[PDB]
């Protein structure tokens, strides 16, 4: 059967975005939250860009998954699947043959923020495995994960290199927040991009055939649509650059020429110098003895890692990490 628990307001989403574009437009670095790229037409587009030649993370952390499905579930004998975010729905699929193909499944906990994609997804799961207890609940992740039922032993995914997408410090304490719902019993699957040519990185986000440049100008037609701005489209171009000090993807938006951009809904008004660059996007690139001390530093214990043949990509399977103290 299913249970859908929305805890977001209708007006959640509208108000956090005032808030977001009103820091974002006005600080002498301008920016704008990665988030607000995931409407209707940036999310189709970034389901176009996991298909595109250059950009591998999605197709290698699939083909991993695929490999090691298997052993994840035999690994966790978790009996609950827990998905954060969704959006890797032919991956789901995999965790979920093999947690039947091993004739434990009995639970799917889904934990998004579209209530629709939510409601869908969990009929056309309800329809695949019959007898199943699917548990969707609307939230977010810097206030809602508690609210992910802690009945049953879990295997708790979070896929798609989206952890990549955070900073060091709100990275550090969404690991730590994450790690803290964790029963023991319980298991986190993660993933982790690696770093790798540079050249190939700044590549797989900006391809060839613009589609990554259209999901960045995107924020602005977001931003035009839901709080009356005029946003040149055509004034902005995509520029993908690599931070070496960081190791991170780094995605700008940057003037051609002078803009003065007024934002209606906010009583707003912007000025974008030619050439000034707007910071739309990190992703992290992560080396793999990092990724076990982020883990270890959010109260997590690596107890199984796995890489594509060309050691392009990781996943990690941790359990919560325990103490012997001494007085
Ligand atoms: N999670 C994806 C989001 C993205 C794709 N392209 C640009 N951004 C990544 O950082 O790889």
């Amino acid at each position: 059967t299913l249970s859908l628990a929305n805890y977001l307001a209708a007006d959640s989403a509208a108000e956090a975005l005032r808030r977001d574009v009103r820091a974002g437009l006005t600080a002498a670095p301008k920016s704008l939250p990665p988030k607000w790229f995931y409407d209707a037409v940036g999310s189709d587009l970034f389901d176009q860009i996991t298909r595109l030649p250059e950009y591998y993370p999605t197709r290698t952390e699939a083909q991993i998954l695929r490999t090691r499905s298997a052993e994840i579930i035999a690994a966790a004998g978790a009996d609950t699947l827990v998905e954060l975010g969704s959006g890797t729905s032919e991956k789901t699929r995999m965790l979920l043959d093999a947690m039947r193909d091993a004739e434990l499944l009995r639970r799917f906990i889904p934990f998004d923020v579209d209530a629709g994609v939510l409601r869908s997804a969990g009929a056309a799961i309800g329809a695949e495995y019959p007898g199943i207890e699917i548990d969707a609940v609307c939230g977010d992740f810097e206030e809602h994960l508690g609210k992910i039922p802690h009945v049953g032993r879990r295997l708790v995914v979070f896929l798609g290199s989206t952890i990549g997408n955070l900073t060091p410090a709100p990275r550090a304490e969404f690991l730590s927040t994450l790690a803290d719902t964790l029963q023991p019993g319980d298991s986190l699957l993660l993933g982790t991009d690696l770093v790798k040519d540079t050249g190939r990185l700044v590549r797989a986000y900006d391809d060839a055939a613009g589609v990554t440049a259209a999901f960045n100008r995107n924020v602005l037609a977001v931003v035009n649509r839901e709080l009356s701005a005029d946003f040149d489209l055509d004034a902005f171009e995509h520029v993908a650059k690599w931070n070496s000090d960081e190791e991170r993807i780094e995605m700008w938006l940057r003037a051609r020429t002078a803009q003065h951009v007024r934002v209606a809904a906010l009583d707003l008004e912007v000025d974008f110098a030619a050439g000034e660059e707007m910071l739309t996007e990190v992703s992290c690139k992560f080396r793999p003895e990092n990724v076990v001390a982020e883990l270890a530093e959010a109260g997590l214990r690596q107890t199984h890692w796995w890489t594509d043949p060309a050691g392009d990509f990781g996943l990690s399977l941790a359990v919560r990490l325990e103490h012997h103290h001494h007085h």
